[PDB]
């Protein structure tokens, strides 16, 4: 059976937990200890294929568990967060790229760029300069809500059929 390991990165608090919770149990939570990272597992058939999907659901920044780091140098696609209502966490975004090139030593590594909590009101990133960063990067944008599960499934299934490109 096919395995892929995944990563999820970016800011504290834009939906990095919700976002693998609600893939891996189907329920949106509305307080998950910012500090727990760890890894999850799922079974799942994408494209007719049975695959298995290792996600490492990162915590705190500035920092590197020994877990982290195996799965930074060993994961073989990222899903980059960020909120859409937190202009901050679309700023930085940047940060994380070049901290995957840097591990990776290349410019061409499986990624999606995520646009998070898609059900709340006011947004503060237009889909359009999400739109603009990804091309940018040549990586696909989807926008997500970890609380109505809408685009979730899409978001991992698609960065498993970047890993397939790859
Ligand atoms: N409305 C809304 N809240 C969300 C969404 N995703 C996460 N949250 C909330 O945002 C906060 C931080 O989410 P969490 O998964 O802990 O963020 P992480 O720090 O990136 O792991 C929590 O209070 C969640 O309930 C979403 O899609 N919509
Ligand atoms: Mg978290």
């Amino acid at each position: 059976m096919t395995e892929y390991k995944l990563v999820v990165v970016g800011a504290g608090g834009v939906g990095k937990s919700a976002l693998t919770i609600q893939l891996i149990q189907n329920h949106f939570v509305d307080e998950y200890d910012p500090t727990i990272e760890d890894s999850y597992r799922k079974q799942v058939v994408i494209d007719g294929e049975t695959c298995l999907l290792d996600i490492l659901d990162t915590g705190g920044q500035e920092e590197y568990s020994a877990m982290r780091d195996q799965y930074m140098r060993t994961g073989e696609g990222f899903l980059c967060v960020f909120a859409i209502n937190n202009t901050k966490s679309f700023e930085d975004i940047h940060q994380y790229r070049e901290q995957i090139k840097r591990v990776k030593d290349s410019d061409d590594v499986p990624m999606v760029l995520v646009g998070n909590k898609c059900d709340l009101a006011a947004r503060t990133v237009e889909s359009r300069q999400a739109q603009d960063l990804a091309r940018s990067y040549g990586i696909p944008y989807i926008e997500t809500s970890a609380k109505t599960r809408q685009g979730v499934e899409d978001a991992f299934y698609t960065l498993v059929r970047e890993i397939r490109q790859h």
